[PDB]
């Protein structure tokens, strides 16, 4: 074999090895000492070389490579970069740079697909109210009556200077989390910062369990504005369980379109530091992480004690029993609602495909394997039994810091 | 720079300083993470003998002392003479706990201090091989009552082959390959299975048939040992609830004992250092009954069971596989041969994490080994960072004898 990542699939046998690893050009946070593999959190001439490697990807995504007009593409951005400082990019290439960022996600499972996304060009934006007229034409057009459809909206690229666009919220749509006096909180534990900073820019709180968020949005060099999204906007699934009745009375909840807007989009060395974009749900994600994580809603006990199992000892395997049936009920709801879902199942069976079209297209595939494999059932699905190599390309999605 | 590790659940944080302690390589570099992989002279010895010496000693708190000095004096002569030395028995027992205590990939290792190590130095056949292996079996089983224990056989030597032995496992069922591409019995065993009839088994025709063992005297052919049925303990599958899943007349085995990896103390290399402690019901519930190329059994279980087989959607491999763990775990309670459910023992590795933060300054971890084949993130495990590196003494792989 060849002095490349070997990658072995312990299920089927087989063997690849990444060649596409050659083209990171940014270290991860691991050594020859150590792995920090499971760890969540890990310009002059630097731009130019940024931006002649993104210009080069683009140029071969078209076939282009090395023609009169990749050539005259590259000494345009160096003298605008030249004289300026900056450069901009074509609609074209913002949409190929988009999918590619998507395509190199090291942490999404839903990566087959990435060539199926709708790019909104928001670099006209001026102002926060526009960015709300954005952002809630990007809800309408993504949510789509529940037939959910792939879409990413770009804001302006950071400026020299000139303060960020930014949108405050983690998501588009968030739940309220209230701190109680007893220390407890109702709602989403997640949201307790960003409740308290809309409270604090002069939302009036409600006190439910669902309650959603306004989002605080900031032009550049604003203090971030509060805009309420009208609530017919926001699709939401009441959850019922297909069997057992009383699931239905826990009035439970949850909405549609998963949105993240906290991540900068990096294409080419530019910096897009609003940029959201929204899926669709894998069931897991609900059911699994956001109802069943003890610092989020917590809600297997409650739920094991409706199906009367034995939740004194460990070993009755009650938390499994009970995170399965929430997680058949938020497939169900979906599945009735005619919202867009995908089960942990079958997103991993397509990942799997995923892995074998970048195999061919490009030799590898970035992959975050803690990550990728869901959080119930794992060696169930067939992701487990894949090694993975995981590296940062760019295109990128980034975690960035908190504008406040 | 020392690595932040945080617990997600928690929101506390820890630095892992214990890290800076190793002296070999993992497989990643600052370009690319690779973690999720299952695989990979005289001064070099006498600088691990004696770090490994001064490990010993420290932890009698004896650091300095005569005995200490002369100790590492004996090492030095013995090396400079020989071009290798010999552990003393305390020291080996030092020195395997230690291994267990360093292994990345256990969740187990809260109980790293409690280990029954039998010293095999003194093995000159694969006949004591095997008498050895029967009375390791019979301790660490103690009638359900199961004991960890490790057995060590006689060191690597530069001028001949090494004891082995052959099997992965002290114990395990055969894998037949039918003339259709199929297997009968467990299909990870089908190398050794045909392995074993070569060397003269008889083989039986059953989905559960335990193998014989494989014993290797350094540079003779393998020598085959049945072992005599009542030494190993098995345990009928059976359903609290479920009266017909007996009837798939599915069992396991007792003891979990790993006989193919390498202990390596202060540069010594014992290539044959079985050892074994108690199943987490996971491994048979989920990996060796449920793995697609292992028995394979969720189908069936799902049939059985009347559920929805032609949609993933409707959640059928995940109830199945609930029902089997949970069915292991009655089982050997029944029985009374001790096994540890994926949550008490999760539980128990953070107490660990914990432990060893305060002992040591950190604790090597391997999340992808840790965190149970279901329910991860019902586990506090999941939610918590950690570090993997390989600290000296350590279990580890090695090439297959043929
Ligand atoms: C089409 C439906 C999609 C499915 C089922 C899907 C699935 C997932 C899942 C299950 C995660 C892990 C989430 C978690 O653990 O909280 C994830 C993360 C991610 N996804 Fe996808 N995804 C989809 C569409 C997209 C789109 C359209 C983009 C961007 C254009 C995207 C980019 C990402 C990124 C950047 C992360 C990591 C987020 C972070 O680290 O905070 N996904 N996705
Ligand atoms: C006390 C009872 C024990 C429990 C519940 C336990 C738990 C586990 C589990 C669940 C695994 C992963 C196994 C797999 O996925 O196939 C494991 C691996 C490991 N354990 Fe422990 N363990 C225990 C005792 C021990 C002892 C006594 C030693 C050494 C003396 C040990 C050393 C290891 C090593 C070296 C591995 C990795 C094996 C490999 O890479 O193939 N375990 N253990
Ligand atoms: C700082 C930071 C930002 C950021 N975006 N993500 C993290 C990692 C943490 C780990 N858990 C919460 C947070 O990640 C949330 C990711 C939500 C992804 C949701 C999503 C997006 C698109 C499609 C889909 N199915 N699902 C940290
Ligand atoms: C080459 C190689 C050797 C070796 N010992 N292990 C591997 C890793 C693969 C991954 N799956 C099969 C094999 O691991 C077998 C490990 C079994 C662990 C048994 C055990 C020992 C002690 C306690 C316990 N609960 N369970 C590969
Ligand atoms: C510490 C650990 O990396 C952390 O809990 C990770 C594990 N795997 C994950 N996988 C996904 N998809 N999402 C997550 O938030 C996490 N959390
Ligand atoms: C490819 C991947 O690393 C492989 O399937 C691993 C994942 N985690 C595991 N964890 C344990 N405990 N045992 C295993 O065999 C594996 N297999
Ligand atoms: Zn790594």
């Amino acid at each position: 074999g060849p002095k490349f990542p070997r990658v072995k699939n312990w299920e089927l046998g087989s063997i690849t090895y990444d060649t596409l690893c050659a083209q990171s050009q940014q270290d991860g946070p691991c050594t020859p000492r150590r792995c920090l593999g499971s760890l969540v959190l890990p310009p002059a001439e630097q731009l130019l070389s940024q931006a002649r490697d993104f210009i080069n990807q683009y140029y071969s995504s078209i076939k282009r490579s090395g023609s009169q007009a990749h050539e005259e593409r590259l000494q345009e951005v160096e003298a605008e970069v030249a004289s300026t400082g900056t450069y901009h990019l074509r609609e074209s290439e913002l949409v190929f740079g988009a999918k590619q960022a998507w395509r190199n996600a090291p942490r999404c499972v839903g990566r087959i697909q990435w060539g199926k996304l709708q790019v909104f060009d928001a670099r006209d934006c001026s102002s926060a109210q526009e960015m709300f007229t954005y952002i809630c034409n990007h809800i309408k057009y993504a949510t789509n009556r529940g037939n959910l459809r792939s879409a990413i909206t770009v804001f302006p690229q950071r400026a020299p200077g000139r303060g960020d666009f930014r949108i405050w919220n983690s998501q588009l749509v968030r739940y309220a989390g209230y701190r109680q006096q007893d220390g407890s909180v109702r709602g989403d534990p997640a949201n307790v910062e960003i409740t308290e900073l809309c409270i604090q820019h002069g939302w009036t709180p409600g006190n439910g369990r669902f309650d959603v968020l306004p989002l605080l949005l900031q032009a550049p060099d604003e203090a971030p504005e509060l805009f309420v999204l009208p609530p017919e906007l926001v699709l939401e699934v009441p959850l019922e369980h297909p069997t057992l009745e009383w699931f239905a009375a826990l009035g439970l909840r949850w909405y549609a379109l998963p949105a993240v807007s906290n991540m900068l989009l990096e294409i080419g060395g530019l910096e897009f530091s609003a940029a959201p974009f929204s899926g669709w749900y894998m069931s897991t994600e609900i059911g699994t992480r956001n109802l069943c994580d003890p610092h989020r809603y917590n809600i297997l006990e409650d739920v094991a004690v409706c199906m009367d199992l034995d939740t004194r000892t460990t070993s009755s395997l009650w938390k499994d029993k009970a995170a399965v049936e929430i997680n058949l009920a938020v497939l169900h709801s979906f599945q009735l609602a005619k919202v867009t879902i995908v089960d942990h199942h079958a997103a991993t069976v397509s990942f799997m495909k995923h892995l074998d079209n970048e195999q061919k297209a490009r030799g590898g595939c970035p992959a975050d394997w803690a990550w990728i494999v869901p959080p119930i059932s794992g060696s169930l699905t067939p992701v487990f039994h894949q090694e993975m190599v995981n590296y940062i390309l760019s295109p990128a999605f980034r975690y960035q810091p908190d504008p406040w």
